[PDB]
């Protein structure tokens, strides 16, 4: 009942979910001269030394790398956050070519694609209760460029032939997220929302602004997922990002000058 074909995608999902047309939508576009400067940040913390992941899935939209969220294991703190945030899940989007793919954008250019790591606020207990809380989730959003192969991804890119259809599973323990993340820190944030049904305002973003690189070989092998299971008509993983939303009564800060 939705997805992102003509028949089902973004422009569809308000008939479901009305909060699609809300105060606080994701993405948005990152007006990079009208962001500004917020003293009140306090330094990014990401602890990610004692990660644990599990498996890898393909949920029909994306694919997510599991991670153990029952300790405060791998853990982001401090920019705007109050409070500890724990890691869930990461997943990407993006596109059936390099201009496209990425879910926010930054003075309306588009990257490849957009990583997404999610951590839920453990003052709620669970994912499931965070996300009916304003301050539920801290998404870190870090945009892919094509150029030279990230190395870190690799690990992940081999396993996917393994989950090629929805609802395909596969063990994915000892991966360090570390290594998918960019030199620099520095970050725009904003409240937003969930970038799928249902759509919740439960999102602090956190959006770095510098890219990591990925191969085009590292890309092509996104673009070979499907989103049907086995057996169905195949359909491509591909373009699995919803366009940029209106800003409504926000501002995005930025951690640096
Ligand atoms: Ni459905
Ligand atoms: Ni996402």
């Amino acid at each position: 009942h939705w997805g992102y074909g003509k028949h089902n995608g973004p422009e569809h999902w308000h008939k479901d979910f009305p909060i699609a047309k809300g105060e606080r939508q994701s993405p948005v576009d990152i007006d990079t001269h009208t962001a500004k400067y917020d003293p009140s940040l306090k330094p990014l913390s990401v602890s990610y030394d004692q990660a644990t992941s599990l498996r890898i899935l393909n949920n029909g939209h994306a694919f997510n790398v599991e991670f153990d969220d029952s300790q405060d294991k791998a853990v982001l703190k401090g920019g705007p956050l109050d409070g500890t945030y724990r890691l869930i899940q990461f997943h990407f989007h993006w596109g059936s070519l390099d201009g496209q793919g990425s879910e926010h954008t930054v003075d309306k250019k588009k990257y490849a694609a957009e990583l997404h790591l999610v951590h839920w606020n453990t003052k709620y207990g669970d994912f499931g209760k965070a996300v009916q809380q304003p301050d539920g989730l801290a998404v870190l959003g870090i945009f892919l460029k094509v150029g030279s192969a990230k190395p870190g991804l690799q690990k992940v890119v081999d396993v996917l032939d393994s989950i090629k259809t929805k609802g395909k599973s596969a063990d994915f323990t000892n991966f360090d997220p570390r290594g998918l993340l960019p030199e620099s820190l520095d970050y725009w944030t904003y409240p937003g929302s969930l970038t799928t049904p249902p759509l919740l305002e439960c999102v602090t973003w956190i959006v770095l602004k510098e890219p990591i690189s990925v191969s085009s070989e590292q890309v092509l092998k996104f673009r070979k997922l499907n989103f049907n299971g086995e057996g169905e008509p195949e359909e491509l993983m591909v373009d699995n990002w919803r366009p940029a939303q209106p800003l409504k009564n926000r501002q995005i800060k930025a951690s640096f000058k």
